[PDB]
């Protein structure tokens, strides 16, 4: 099940830093048991449910933060703070209330926050990287008037004031509920994974935003450096998980990012396509003796099976966009299409051996000058025309 710490048992850093590190090199979730404070925390929440309602007038802006409304009378409150006064993130958190748990679970999480980086992360210079002058939090409210989101955070933890109405992947697929109330939860997050180097893995959470869930996610300031081997920040990735997470919000602020990590979607989605379309027509041409070619409907429903999604003719010429020598699509003897592997050779075959190695290599290609160029990018890839 799930690793459980119990303060009245390990209290001090002496304690703990091995006990964390263990968990850790094995997990990337844990439950925090006899909490000093659990029983006023846990005040704070409740008083939640009725007073310090989210402010509705504040809008909610492109550092994702404010207040947003969602369906089913759901609204999100969030803030996002870094310590750099170079960066306008300058709140924290708003009302009594939050502000109450804020302190708490940041006076809690900085504290784990050091150990995780400590247990995990060999690098000196890194070792410091989150510090009370130095940090970035994200401060996140659900608030119910009265299904799952399925989320990678990508801080060095995530912590939760309540174990409670919230699902994640066993370390031993399939996701279990965690239902221990006494208890505050605690996650890693993609950062602590990364720096790791390999010591270190964590996995997604799942969370009922109708359950008045709060978190609290903690960073090293916004502006360090994912690698030395980029120049990628954790602004960067903040960024894709937000927009992932509110993509209404990011086509009103980000356009541009939602719509490439859409047609990312799309280079996966011909990719598997093409590989499952070499499996089904070798198949076809086993079941064969003479050079007639098979209906495209009638390989339709075999290829859906194995995509695992309804596939139409539409898809398939998605593929030639990509590669117009892939296959040979034409109109039959009744007005069919028709698809088979090419019989002859050309410039492509006589210089490349693979298949598979060339549609790959031209998908990428075609994805970048989707990207490169200055016209409205697409989201996905266009059906060739016969």
């Amino acid at each position: 099940r799930v690793p459980v710490i119990d303060l009245n048992r390990v209290s001090d850093e002496e304690q703990l830093l091995p006990v964390v590190r263990a968990i850790l090199l094995q997990h990337d979730t844990f439950l925090l048991k006899n909490y000093a404070n659990k029983a006023v925390l846990d005040a704070l929440l409740a008083g939640l449910t009725t007073k310090d309602l989210p402010d509705t007038s504040q809008g909610f802006d492109a550092n994702f933060t404010g207040t947003l409304p969602l369906e089913d009378d759901v609204w999100l409150e969030q803030y996002i703070f870094d310590t750099d006064p170079q960066l306008r993130f300058d709140r924290k958190c708003r009302n009594e209330s939050l502000c109450s748990i804020y302190s708490r679970l940041f006076k809690l999480g900085l504290f784990f926050a050091q150990l995780c980086v400590k247990s995990v992360v060999s690098s000196a210079e890194l070792q410091d990287c989150i510090s009370t002058s130095h940090y970035a939090t994200k401060l996140t409210r659900y608030f119910n008037d009265n299904d799952y989101v399925t989320f990678l955070p990508t801080g060095v933890l995530t912590i939760f004031p309540c174990a409670k109405a919230i699902r994640y992947k066993p370390s031993t697929n399939s996701w279990v509920s965690i239902d221990e109330p006494d208890c505050l939860l605690f996650h890693t997050g993609t950062l602590l994974a990364r720096w790791s180097q390999g010591m270190h893995t964590t996995s997604p959470l799942q969370i009922d935003p109708r359950a008045n869930i709060v978190s609290l996610t903690i960073w090293p300031p916004l502006t360090t450096p994912i690698s030395s081997k980029g120049e990628g920040t954790i602004a960067n990735h903040l960024l894709e998980q937000q927009i992932k997470a509110f993509p209404k919000v990011a086509q009103q602020y980000y356009p541009r990012e939602l719509s490439i990590l859409r047609l990312q979607d799309a280079m996966k989605f011909v990719k598997e396509l093409f590989t499952v379309c070499e499996t089904v027509l070798s198949l076809n041409a086993l079941s064969r003796s003479t050079g007639v070619p098979p209906e495209l409907h009638v390989l339709l429903p075999q290829i859906s099976s194995m995509m695992k999604r309804k596939i139409v003719q539409d898809d398939i010429l998605k593929l030639l966009t990509i590669w117009s020598d892939a296959y040979v699509v034409e109109l039959n003897s009744r007005g069919e299409l028709t698809m088979n592997l090419p019989k002859r050779d050309n410039l492509t075959t006589l210089t490349n051996k693979s298949r598979t190695l060339a549609f790959v290599e031209r998908a990428e290609s075609w994805y970048q000058q989707v990207i490169a160029s200055k016209d409205e990018i697409m989201t996905d890839v266009p059906a060739f025309k016969i």
